[PDB]
């Protein structure tokens, strides 16, 4: 009685595994998985067994596997003595006679087709499944691996990863069947109420926790954004504001995102890509029309930027979507005299974004690579005070660059997945232009919270297992970053869940 | 076989347990927990053992302890049976009988005294040791918890807790004798070598993690910063800088610490705690002129305001130590024309310290309770950019001030204990003059660095098993944050290592 797992590699939604007689895929990271997880064994007297179909055999030249014993199932192949690393069985039961007998073998993988696979989880022989989901989709397949029962559940799902613009993931499925430190904190815990800070910091119940059985193996980086999710659900206070929706609030928050292998786009719900781009240009560009928006059908800016809001906080003099001295203007002109976005403003202020990138490729280790949105002398000129306040940005000795976000004012529903994207996008720009690769990005959040009538909308995307990345890349290389369209960008790779509609409060 | 543990709360350096027959303290929550601690049983139809000495059973009054069997060792107490609930040995040895027989009896405490821990862990009985560490150190004692021997290891160390201004903690010494999931991690962080995100951030190994035992009991504060000074030893990069000195630098990191019950102020380093408040109440009454540091015997500005770095950075037309618009100009003079620190600016700039206070007791839901010190105009006038950039503060429910701080560059070895009891105490401060309870306090951390003159020092001070932190409370209620005087400070229950010498770079 040894272990007996899956070893596959799937696409992300109709989990096709070939076409005419091949792998719709050729994936050098994958095969050296299958190659180490296959060969990895704690008896070095002792091989692993590889149970594969004969047409899977006829796919890998049938030719041996170094260090492995190759097990066939066919009813036609002549049940071969010359080569010792090489076995034909009859059936699939027949084959798992290395269990009852030939103490020479350590564990068993099941690396089949469709065929072996469908039968090996009907027959119920496998323990583990090895699954690498690959974000190829409108190609054509023939061969498919069979949908996991529900005997199965995932422990492990690793971060994204990317080979020639090709997005994969690793998980882990599972057949499902000390206590005195945890008994103190609890006794502890009983003793003072919210005195104990632990008590203010609660891990989320299992009701509100995306894909719960995935303990330990969190490392997509979307679990970063999912599990802050869950964490204002279990801690929020209830709390009033500025508008009429109340909101569940914690404060002092933080996530980490991968640059370099993924782009941290949400695949948990569709995220309105071309909104969140036309946005960042608009700031790089030092525009704050806000109709110039909406005569790209960006409405975002649309319910601060009204006739009737702007009466409503003393602005009613200005003009219909005239933001004010906002993103954008104290990038570019930093302390510059207001007024009208109208009036030509080339030359008025300190240019920071100029002045970030003229510093990040002719000083690349200075700690100073600083662009601050807070201007508390313009601050009573603005429609809205700047939520992503202030950002540092660092090049590492590889010639990478990260991304440091302090964001005082989170809307998890609404603004949270903009911002992860925007500085995403703003990241990779700089890079591009300073001649570097993107890095990290951490977002430090203030007041993280969620509004009371995104709750059964947070809580349906709360139930949809993560999907990994895609992966953003640039048509053109820029001279300057203000040339960026929305032609240059393309995006690969994204499948994700259907869209979620939430209502913005004013 | 069943377990044996002890029970004892004791001083934090001399171990002191007891003084003319009864407790050198009036601890309510100690009580408590050791009321829990032996309570605690998995079987209803069984009581608990509490062994103890003859003198501990007269300071309990000679009165059984409820759902308890008290175990009283003495050669002369008269072996009574009229009292189910207690009973009488003539040594401890043969106390042990509990384990040999007695099946209703689940578990075995020994919460005696020096005479009977002494001879407890001598014979080699106890398993456990719960620990009560009381920060009380110049009283008298007359009766000492024995050196615990090195055959215990400790697994936890809780927060620091506060009653009646004394500060106590809880740690678990224990006597020392899947994965699936951690095998497929590292054959992933094999075949990408530091493309998968977590080869960025590896942990720290076992010669560079203070307290190594302690693995999932790491509640004290303390090891927030305990662990990022190990997590920059082992994926710190090797960089120059603007100084001569190189440092080790990672990018992105944060660190949570509790005000309500403790004050976070260095243990494992004696940490200058009067410099740090004299610096502080120097930037809330807007003060440039770096002499009058200088004249309160504090020299941390000095070395960034002498004639020689004033002249090198290009500022040698400016004054010998007028650092010019830092800290506590932008607080109280944002935007403000800096002509030399002997001026009077009472009235220009825009005051955000005043309006601070001003919004956090008329609106404390407010999500803009933001100060900040990045001023992009007046950036080349200061003899040093602001390291400790932007604060936020936030109100909960229950009239606590929280606190954010986004620091873009952090000298682990000498800014960073500085920065954490710096922006303790302004919160404190703040609390006070708006009617509030201290809160928590988040820093977020950007270029943090370990500068590699400090490399011995910083190992020296990880070698160093924490101690609780001190309380911080303030004499007199002041009608005006600028009132703040030394005198009006009171540190209590400070007993920390020796102090480290640490060189800064200039
Ligand atoms: N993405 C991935 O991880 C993997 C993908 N693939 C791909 O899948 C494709 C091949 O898989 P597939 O087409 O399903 O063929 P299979 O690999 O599943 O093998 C089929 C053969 O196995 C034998 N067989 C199957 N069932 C039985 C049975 N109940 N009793 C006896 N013999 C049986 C038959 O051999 P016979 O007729 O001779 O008796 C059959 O022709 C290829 O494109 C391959 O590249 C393959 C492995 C892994
Ligand atoms: N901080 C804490 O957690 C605790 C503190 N304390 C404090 O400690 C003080 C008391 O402890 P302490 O003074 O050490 O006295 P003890 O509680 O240790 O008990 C002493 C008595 O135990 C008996 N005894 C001890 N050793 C032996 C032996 N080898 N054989 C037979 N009998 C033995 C003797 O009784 P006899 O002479 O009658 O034979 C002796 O007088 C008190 O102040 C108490 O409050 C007590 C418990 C816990
Ligand atoms: C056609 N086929 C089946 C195949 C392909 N990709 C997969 N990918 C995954 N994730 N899982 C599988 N079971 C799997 N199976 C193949 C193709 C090549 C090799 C192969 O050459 N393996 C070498 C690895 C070669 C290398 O290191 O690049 C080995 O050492 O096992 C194995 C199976
Ligand atoms: C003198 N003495 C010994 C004593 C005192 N403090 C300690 N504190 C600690 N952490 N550990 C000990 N073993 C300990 N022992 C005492 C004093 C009072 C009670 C007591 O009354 N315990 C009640 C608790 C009372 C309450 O809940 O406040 C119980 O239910 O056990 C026990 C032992
Ligand atoms: N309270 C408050 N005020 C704000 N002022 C400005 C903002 C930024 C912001 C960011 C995003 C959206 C928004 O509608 N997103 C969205 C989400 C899901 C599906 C479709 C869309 C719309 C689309 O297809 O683009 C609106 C506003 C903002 C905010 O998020 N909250
Ligand atoms: N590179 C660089 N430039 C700086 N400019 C300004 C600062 C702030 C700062 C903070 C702390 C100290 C300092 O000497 N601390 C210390 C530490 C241990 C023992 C004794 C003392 C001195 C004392 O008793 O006060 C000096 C400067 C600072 C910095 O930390 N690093
Ligand atoms: O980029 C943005 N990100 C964001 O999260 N918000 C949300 C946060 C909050 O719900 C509201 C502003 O909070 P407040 O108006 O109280 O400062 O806008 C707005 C943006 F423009
Ligand atoms: O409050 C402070 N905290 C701090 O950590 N530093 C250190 C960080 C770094 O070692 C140096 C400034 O880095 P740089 O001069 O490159 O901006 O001062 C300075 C302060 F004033």
């Amino acid at each position: 009685e040894k272990n007996v797992s899956i070893v596959v590699a799937a696409s992300v939604l109709s989990s096709g595994i070939g076409i005419n007689g091949q792998l719709p895929w050729s994936i050098s990271e994958d095969l050296k998985f299958f190659s180490k997880i296959t060969n990895n064994k704690c008896d070095s007297n002792k091989k692993n067994a590889l149970i594969m179909g004969r047409k899977t055999w006829d796919s890998i030249g049938r030719r041996p596997l170094k260090n492995r014993i190759i097990v066939v199932i066919s009813s036609s192949l002549p049940q071969d003595e010359a080569d010792p690393n090489v076995v034909v069985f009859r059936n699939l039961e027949d084959s798992i006679e290395n269990l009852m007998n030939d103490d020479s073998i350590e564990n068993i993988f099941v690396c089949g087709g469709e065929s072996i696979y469908r039968d090996a989880l009907k027959d119920n022989f496998v323990d583990r499944i090895y699954l690498t989901r690959v974000a190829l989709e409108d190609i054509e397949f023939d061969t498919y691996f069979p949908e996991i029962p529900e005997t199965f559940l995932p422990v492990y799902m690793s971060q994204t990863f990317c080979t020639k613009n090709i997005s994969y993931d690793f998980m882990i499925f599972e057949k499902q069947e000390l206590k005195s430190i945890d008994d103190t904190v609890d006794l502890l815990g009983e003793i003072f109420g919210i005195r104990k800070m632990g008590n203010r910091h609660k891990f989320p119940k299992e009701e509100i926790y995306n894909t719960p059985s995935i303990r330990f193996g969190r490392e997509h980086y979307e679990f970063q954004y999912l599990d802050l999710l869950s964490r204002v659900l279990e801690n929020g206070a209830y709390r009033e504001n500025r508008t009429g929706i109340s909101t569940y609030s914690i404060f002092g928050q933080m996530m980490r995102f991968d640059m370099r292998e993924s782009f941290p786009l949400l695949t948990t719900k569709k995220v309105a890509i071309r909104s969140i781009f036309e946005e960042l240009i608009w700031f790089i560009k030092g525009d704050t029309n806000g109709n110039h928006l909406i005569e790209k059908k960006v409405y975002i800016w649309s319910g601060n930027g009204s006739k009737e809001y702007l009466e409503r906080i003393g602005l009613g003099h200005r003009e219909e979507n005239d933001l004010g001295p906002i993103y954008g203007f104290q990038w570019r002109h930093y302390n510059g005299e207001y007024k009208t976005m109208h009036d030509d403003y080339t030359g008025v202020g300190v240019d920071q974004l100029a002045k970030l990138i003229e510093t990040l490729k002719n000083n690349p280790k200075d700690r100073r690579h600083i662009l601050t949105a807070w201007n508390p002398s313009a601050l009573s000129q603005m429609a809205l005070p700047p939520c992503h306040v202030l950002s540092q940005y660092y090049v590492t000795n590889d010639n990478c660059l990260s991304c440091n976000l302090y964001q005082r004012s989170c809307d998890l529903g609404l603004g949270s997945p903009f911002n992860i994207a925007s500085y995403a996008i703003l990241t990779m720009m700089l890079a591009q232009v300073c001649g570097y690769e993107p890095g990290e990005l951490a977002i430090f959040i203030g007041d993280a919270h969620i509004y009371e009538n995104h709750l059964t909308q947070l809580k349906e995307q709360l139930s949809r297992t993560p999907r990994p990345f895609p992966q953003l890349k640039f048509k053109r290389k820029v001279e300057n970053i203000e040339d960026f369209k929305w032609e240059d960008i393309e995006l690969i790779g994204y499948y994700p869940y259907p869209t979620i509609k939430m209502d913005m409060a004013v």
